[PDB]
């Protein structure tokens, strides 16, 4: 899984 | 992968 | 995809 | 989109 | 709906 | 279905 | 919300 | 790395 | 992680 | 961050 | 610095 | 930014 940020949220994937 | 969606913000990792 | 809360993170996947 | 809870695990879907 | 895993649960919400 | 994490916790959409 | 159980799987949903 | 798209563009990062 | 820009859309990955 | 191009195609990374 | 594919292309950038 | 080519890769960046 990878680590992203989209708009204000990070989360990973 | 996925489409990951963050209110009108969009992308897919 | 569908709305999704992880931990405290709204998230949409 | 519903409260689900697996023991004490609880998340959003 | 969707396939979810919560904890060690699998199921479909 | 993916994993989606936020820091240690975890589940599957 | 409610604790569902069908055979061996339970949830509260 | 992980495949990325946005909208028809992949790439890889 | 890395901030990208893949066709119109910034993010990081 | 930096525009890297191959050919028509632009990114910045 | 980070891996990636631009078009068809890989390098480090 | 600046064609640049190593061996046989070439890249503008």
């Amino acid at each position: 899984a990878v680590k992203v940020k989209v708009x204000p949220t990070k989360v990973k994937v």
